């Protein structure tokens, strides 16, 4: 019993973070087989931050300005390439440590494991979901940049997510790693706007099922809705719309507690309507949507890796 | 910017989670040098756990009982005794990723990360404070025990928790390393109480600390108050009464934000008797208090191991 946002074990990524220093710039890079991916704005001065030539820069550089270390081991650097917002550093050496791995770009609401790291070394790691608006809510300081997000299937890391800029506002942008930015974002010091985020409401009713399975059952109701009179409610209070796709995926919970799909919706529109009343579900006074109907049925299934 | 729930990087620990097999019974081990440290509830059969007598029990089995197995590696047993409420299965070769560590019995309201494992494989890692009552709100499935808790200081794991069980309350109870339990509990299957909780006051002020960092400030008021004054407020909300230490403890982030640590107090103080009015606190509708004065000063200067 309990449910807790557990992150992904974080040693096979650990074994794949370098230091990559070009000038007076250090940030974070990612090591597999013989290539060490960072974000490209680690060849910026403070000076060309606000509105960088990326193609002007990169040409004032060659394959030693790029100073690559993993642990105090310096890797030689034998190319390197821009590939949208991303560098690949092309290293003499194949990581002896590269997992299964595959590159993802992942969806709206979907969620996965940051490992936050400095100067190449792991800081920590937490679990977090891409907001329907393309940014995450992180915690991430200077020098966090190159910083991944990932998932793993068994032995196989996906990864996802490169951390590349906080946004004025406090919350975090970034790209696949292919380098394209998840939103409307770039890699310049400009204001950007994030635009309005929804709530992931597949992800809050997969987390209400999560609830009745550990025996939080008091916002449980009589009464039952459409998906037509649901969404009514979820545009208004900014939740996303629930498609057929939506119930199919939360098919297994609804199985699992023999509570219908639409009746957990009409339960979640009484909530929306009416608050919790100083109640808490799993710990929290708020709904939360940072847990899929995957990461419920792992979680309550113990899926190790 | 940002403040998330961090655990550390598992990456040291997940090289030591092994599979511990005695009769049917599965459960997980940690070896470090050439002993297996697991729950003693591995020798226990379905029909001796509601009153198991330990020693009687660990007399009929022999080395050769009891099946070690790091991935698809069998590991020979060349000795075995009883700590306590663990066991120590000596075997014949030395872990060769051993970390630095040291075993520490931490304090109530200090803070740890959990790797969560089933048949000596990680399932994810989260970070838990043991309660001021020396439980822990875990996430914990049948299988899950002898998973550890740790912290780490730049290369050394400090082992601090070993999960042996659930209570039919949820909540979870373990031990030390040495095989002694945090709180009055032991394992066996009968009926026993965590007794009173209380929060955690000097980790809920580090926080709002952390929230002030971090901009959030609406809480903030014009009051001040005394220890013995605010200390009456805490015992009518079960909170633990806060002492000199604490406020020394509290320095750093006192002398950061200018904000005197009585004037949080008094801050405290009128959340507690008036509510958070449907507002929140770096995402919480409620107040926090899973995070130390030095897990906020790590996460704010973004310290790396
Ligand atoms: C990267 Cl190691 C880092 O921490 N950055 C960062 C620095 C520079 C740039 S860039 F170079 F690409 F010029 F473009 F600016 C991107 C990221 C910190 C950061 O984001 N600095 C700029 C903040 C900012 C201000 C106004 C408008 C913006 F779009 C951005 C950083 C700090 C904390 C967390 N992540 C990144
Ligand atoms: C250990 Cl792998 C495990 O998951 N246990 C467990 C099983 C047996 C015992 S014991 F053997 F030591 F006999 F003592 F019971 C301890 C732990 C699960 C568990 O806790 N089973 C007993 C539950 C229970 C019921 C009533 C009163 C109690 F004190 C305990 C377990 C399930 C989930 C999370 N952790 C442990």
């Amino acid at each position: 019993s309990g449910f807790r946002k557990m992150a992904f074990p974080s040693g096979k990524v650990e074994g794949c973070m370098v230091q990559v220093t070009c000038g007076t710039t250090t940030l974070n890079g990612l090591w597999l087989d013989d290539v060490v991916y960072c974000p490209r704005h680690v060849i910026c001065t403070s000076e060309d931050m606000l509105n960088p030539n990326y193609e002007d820069l990169l040409i004032r550089k060659s394959n030693h300005n790029f100073l690559v270390q993993a642990g105090n081991v310096q890797l030689r650097v034998i190319g390197h390439s821009m590939q949208n917002c991303v560098l690949k550093l092309k290293v003499d050496t194949a990581n002896p440590k590269t997992p299964k791995y595959k590159f993802v770009r992942i969806q709206p609401g979907q969620t996965f494991s940051v490992l936050a790291c400095y100067n190449g070394s792991p800081s920590g790691v937490y679990q977090c979901a891409m907001r329907p608006n393309f940014t995450i809510k992180g915690s991430f300081l200077n020098g966090s940049c190159g910083s991944v997000g990932f998932n793993i299937d068994y032995d196989c890391v996906s990864f996802c997510y490169m951390h590349h800029m906080e946004l004025p506002t406090g919350v975090h942008a970034g790209t696949d790693l292919e380098g394209n930015f998840y939103g409307p974002f770039v890699d310049r010091q400009t204001a950007q706007a994030a635009g309005t985020d929804t709530t992931i409401t597949v992800n809050v009713l997969a987390w209400l099922y999560a609830a009745v399975i550990n025996g939080d059952r008091w916002f449980l109701n009589r009464f039952t809705t459409t998906l037509n009179d649901f969404n009514l409610v979820a545009m208004k209070y900014n939740y996303e719309p629930l498609t057929q796709d939506h119930v199919d995926i939360l098919g297994p919970l609804s199985a699992q507690t023999g509570i219908a799909v639409l009746d957990m919706c009409a339960s979640l529109k009484e909530l929306l309507q009416n608050g919790m009343n100083g109640r808490t579900i799993l710990g929290s006074a708020l709904l939360e949507d940072e847990f899929t109907p995957f990461d419920v049925v792992r979680q309550c299934s113990g899926v190790t890796f």
